């Protein structure tokens, strides 16, 4: 049989947030199980340092750039998403005979044209935009008074969550919900010959901080405030996976199941998180805002007890997910990963010669990373190309760039190559900042990929 | 028996310029027949305040900005055209088995592909471009100067009328021409089983400032030369709409036809119009730029001699003909309008607790305007966003934004998210005005959709 | 039988550089040859002043400017090209069962789906790029030095050929090498009952100025060591008709075939050439600039011994060699040439009353040519239209522009007219080159059809 496949993704998980990547304070003993009969991932690269581009290249399998979607949707919403002629994983695995299900954030289309249920998953329930308030006692309150007042606009993180198009009134706190949705979902997957894909898409630790008591009374010794919370929305998400976990087993779906855990970009520091070793945080081409915490586990398959030390991208998942599926590609597709398990079981480099770029837009200019072997390129603060041998300085402290002029400048040439086939956004996370864009000439890509 | 349809659409006809809408000296008793044993619209709008834009919408059944099509085609000539991937309505129910005709002004594409013979009409008479001047014994002998000359782009309102591809030598004032040909195609769809739709474009009573001096002569207390003019122009079209009205009626055609008439835009006051009482006129963002008359006639279904008060766009005619009809329509074509008919038979608000746009751009800057339930808010000469209770303030005298600051903000932030699919302009009327358009780094949203 | 077809292109050779075309000291006997009995041109035109666009055009059957091609591929690499959906006529040919060779410089994308093997031809030996080193003894060092440093962006122009996708270790002069291939080609076509296409895309005389000292010895009356260097690298092609020429009397090819031979653009002066008696030379609006020389050859088919003097462009290949193939040619392509046999037969212009089209653009502004029967109109350097006589003023000395405003306005206004379906660049040679557009708010068509 074709194994059954989780993804799990959290947002705004910081590097350092979890026990198997190093957390020394947040503890998460169900995550670290998965990890310690499974392997991690030191080298694991998102698409983009930010959601919504960075979910956008899981599901199609290419750099958000070359679709337009390189910004976040309009916060107040809007009548756009993730272009529908790029075959989302869950439409390839539904064609292959999976049963899809998607639960909680999306943020890749509010119409019906690019709603989950019309990008090949059976079964959705979440939100639809950036992240939700956690508590139903606190959010649908202020929805209904603002519903009565005629308002047609309201903040999304209190609109009512939905189950396959349909509104529902949530009773539990959010981690909660979707930790028991994930548990409808495998346990109504065993009634069905075929096997299963699910996208179980976390808004924790998200802004904004919200936990339970009984999560928060776990951590006394921590002190601070933010962190505090922040620890408590971990524990919750981690006492789903050793829920979705138990369901699993109880129905003999664990030991055919590929899980794969991960963030969609790096932690905020101003929002509790913690990203150690690495510099910054989130949003940025600095190594702590798209290098990202990964582990796989499938008894029998994947290695037990093992940490990857090669470059994987999230670009990676769709060919990967496809091969073991046994599900066709097509090169018209245009797929910028690459399927990792043949180098994976190998212990190979599956990017070996080959980049990992990141490129994220800003007011006139663009930030920019290339991750190759053992080398990080960064363009940052507008300052010139800077070069690490990352895999000796991971903190980003010293610039070797002086003593390997051609290296760098064949690495950003390569970058220059790359971009011509980006398109132009489709749109942008802000009214302003798509003005600013077109009276900036944008992409700057002239000062992007100057060379020293 | 599924109902045959026509489409009557004058050309910059002022609000108050025919009897059954409020003209006090320009006489049209055909029209207003059609109203006195039907029902008329006194909060009927287009999708935008001048023509091609317009006309794009009542065809596609979209806001004209979703399909890059809001602004007039070069007036010169192009080869470039109202996108073929919206399907026109006439195509619509040529596939559901109507003898479909358009005649007169077309203004949606010169080129073979953008050609209303490949938009869904069977049979094809008028002139493509904007207008065209409207006596042959004058228009004649200057093309045929010119085509001897050499010259190649000659103003297209003297190049000749064309039937169904190939050119012809029209005889009579081109109202009356139109209005012939009219008779001509409903005399022609007698001998056929299937229904018929009709799109009838008179470019009456848009300039230049040309009647016949029998016309004229009805109106001997109008002291203006302009106005008389104008007049003459308006009665012309009544005595058609009097001659199709005969020809119905002689083929038993007149009882299971349903007749729109309206105008495509408001009337322009510098060229014989009048708009009382609404304020501006053509290509405005108040109302009278896209608030235009309209009636319904079709007996025993459309009540006779009634006003319907409550809003109606032109693009509910597309999907209110489909129905009418019986054809069927697919979520992927993204009609903006709605099917009226229902909350029509029930005296309802077929807009109701939903907005009407019109977006109007200018140098370096948009006017807009938005109607719900009583409201109009209004975005126009660079000012702040108004507002008015436009059931008390037809003239939008009274701003009232002061004291209804919240539900402004809101309907304005549903227009911003509304904005976000409208594409690029295709092209503009002018090569400067492209110019300008990107020099201003268009659209300037940021001014647009700005709150206080 | 349907005639085998080649067309065979020289890259930057000067409008007198062959003896047919007026060489008073370079020495083209093979290719004169093939002039004395056959057809030479006099008023051939390229559809653009530089190679990209110009062989875009040749391949597609359209002016780059519709399909986005208006610019060379970047210099340093890319993945974009030709887009896809314009078939090229080797695909069309190939379809025909044709079968079907390209050698030498493409120059119209290097990835998978714009590679000549998806391009419609069976066969392909060549570089990719924009040029070559001329010998192998020369750039394999280098390219051997470069890519066991690591480096993967490396200077086309260095790197090896390949042919149907796999590389090779060239062992000849390079206009030589495809000369050979040519041979090889024709003689793989004998053992098959299909005519065949051969597409010899030289990238002699362009730079760099580099020629056999045996061709150069052959020159010793011409003392500028530029000119010599050039003279050699064009004899070197002409020794290579030479032999094509006589592998196809070899094969009883001759007789069927037509031949063309061409420039794809007009002569660079600072690189050796020579443009007598145009005004300027390569890239340029000017005569100079796109008028290039050529010869058809089709024994008791094409006459022998004339000289055609009205005009032709380089887009009417397209259509040309699909009649004379029997292929079947559709509306919906957008071919923006003509079959030109029917009047090139009776010694008529088959561009009659119909204009030929040059637009390159420069820093913020364009450069533009019109040519229908006697008539050249120029937009240069900013300055205001000139119009020439061109059959009496082949220089562009004398500016007829005052007593001929109406002609001349008729003329740019139709431009203008043409100007609206040009798709905005999809990519530029250089990354500073689309900075600068976005910035300048490009085409700035506003200067370029602005009229007296
Ligand atoms: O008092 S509040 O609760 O703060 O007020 C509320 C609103 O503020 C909040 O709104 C969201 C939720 O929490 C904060 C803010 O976070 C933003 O959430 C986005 C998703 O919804 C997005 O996160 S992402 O999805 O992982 O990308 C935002 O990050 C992005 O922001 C820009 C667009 O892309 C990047 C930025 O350019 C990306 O960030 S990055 O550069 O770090 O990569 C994320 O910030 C909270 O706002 S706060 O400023 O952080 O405090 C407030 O707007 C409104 O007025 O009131 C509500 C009601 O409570
Ligand atoms: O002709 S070659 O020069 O050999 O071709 C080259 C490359 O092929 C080689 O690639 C590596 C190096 O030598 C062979 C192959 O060995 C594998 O090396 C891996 C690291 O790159 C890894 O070694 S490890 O680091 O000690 O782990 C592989 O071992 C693991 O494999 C499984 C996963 O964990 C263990 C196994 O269960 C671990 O093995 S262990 O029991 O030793 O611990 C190791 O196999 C050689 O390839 S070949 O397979 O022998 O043919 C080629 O990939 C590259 O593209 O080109 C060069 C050209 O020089
Ligand atoms: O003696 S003249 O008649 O003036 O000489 C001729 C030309 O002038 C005329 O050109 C047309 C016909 O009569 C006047 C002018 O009207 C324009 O017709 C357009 C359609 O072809 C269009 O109307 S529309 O279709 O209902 O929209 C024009 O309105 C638009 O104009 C701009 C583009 O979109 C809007 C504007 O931004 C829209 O108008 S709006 O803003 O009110 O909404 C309409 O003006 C007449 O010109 S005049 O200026 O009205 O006097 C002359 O230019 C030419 O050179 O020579 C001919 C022949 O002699
Ligand atoms: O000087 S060298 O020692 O030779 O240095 C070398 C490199 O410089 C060279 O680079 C190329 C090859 O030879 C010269 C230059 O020629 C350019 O070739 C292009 C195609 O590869 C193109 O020709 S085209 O394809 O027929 O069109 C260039 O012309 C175009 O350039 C722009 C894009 O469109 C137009 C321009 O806007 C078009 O020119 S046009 O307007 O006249 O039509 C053509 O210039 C040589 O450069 S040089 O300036 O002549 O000296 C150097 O870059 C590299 O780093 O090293 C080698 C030496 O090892
Ligand atoms: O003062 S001098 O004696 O003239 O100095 C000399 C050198 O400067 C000159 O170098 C060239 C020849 O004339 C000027 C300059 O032109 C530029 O050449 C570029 C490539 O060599 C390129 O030409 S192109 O490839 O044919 O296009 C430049 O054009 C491009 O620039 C932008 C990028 O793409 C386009 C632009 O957006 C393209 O322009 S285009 O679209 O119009 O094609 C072209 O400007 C001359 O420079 S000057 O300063 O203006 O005089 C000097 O560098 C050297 O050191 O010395 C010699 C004398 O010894
Ligand atoms: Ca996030
Ligand atoms: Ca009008
Ligand atoms: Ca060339």
């Amino acid at each position: 049989q074709k194994p059954n496949i989780i993804l799990i993704v959290a947002d705004d998980l910081g590097y350092a947030d979890v026990g198997f990547n190093g957390s020394k304070d947040i503890i998460t003993p169900n995550i670290d199980d998965l990890a310690k009969s499974g392997t991690s991932f030191s080298d694991a690269y998102v698409a983009h340092p930010f959601s919504g581009p960075s979910r956008a290249a899981l599901m199609t399998g290419r750099y958000p750039h070359k679709i337009g979607s390189q910004f976040n949707l309009p916060t107040r919403g809007s009548n756009v998403g993730v272009p529908t002629d790029a075959k989302f994983i869950s439409k390839l695995l539904n064609e292959n005979n999976y049963f899809t299900g998607a639960l909680g954030k999306w943020h890749m289309g509010d119409t019906p044209q690019h709603h989950p249920n019309k990008r090949g998953f059976d079964e959705y329930y979440g939100f639809l935009g950036g992240g939700h308030n956690y508590f139903p006692d606190q959010y649908q309150p202020q929805y209904k008074k603002q519903k009565a007042q005629g308002l047609k606009n309201i903040f999304e993180y209190i609109t009512p969550l939905e189950h396959n198009g349909k509104e529902v009134k949530e009773t539990q706190y959010i981690t909660d919900a979707l930790s028991r949705e994930a548990v409808n979902f495998v346990d109504k997957a065993v009634n069905k010959k075929h096997p299963f894909f699910l996208y179980l898409a976390y808004n924790a630790p998200h802004t904004p901080l919200q936990a339970k008591d009984e999560d928060m009374a776990m951590f006394p010794n921590i002190k601070n405030k933010d962190r505090k919370t922040y620890a408590g929305m971990v524990y919750a998400v981690d006492r789903g996976v050793g829920k979705l976990v138990e369901a699993l087993k109880k129905n003999n779906q664990y030991d055919n199941t590929l899980i794969v855990f991960m963030s969609d970009n790096g932690g905020k520091l101003s929002k509790g998180a913690n990203n150690f070793p690495l510099k910054a945080g989130k949003g940025s081409t600095q190594e702590g805002g798209f290098r990202v915490p990964m582990l796989f586990h499938w008894p029998k398959h994947v290695p037990a007890g093992k940490r990857f030390s090669h470059p994987v991208s999230a670009l990676d998942l769709y060919p990967t997910f496809a091969a073991l599926a046994g599900a066709k590609v097509e090169e018209n597709q245009h797929l910028d990963g690459t399927n990792m398990w043949p180098a994976f079981i190998k212990n190979e480099n599956p990017h070996k010669d080959e980049p990992i770029y990141a490129l994220r837009h800003r007011k006139g200019y663009s930030d920019a990373a290339i991750r190759m072997n053992q080398w990080k390129a960064l363009k940052v603060n507008q300052q010139p190309w800077q070069l690490f041998n990352i895999e000796n300085d991971i903190s980003e402290k010293h610039d070797v760039s002086k003593s390997n002029k051609a290296l760098l400048t064949d690495m950003v040439r390569e970058m220059e190559k790359w971009s011509w086939d980006n398109q132009q956004p489709s749109w942008f996370h802000e009214t302003t900042e798509g003005v600013n864009w077109r009276l900036d000439a944008m992409p700057r890509f002239d000062k992007t990929f100057k060379t020293t």
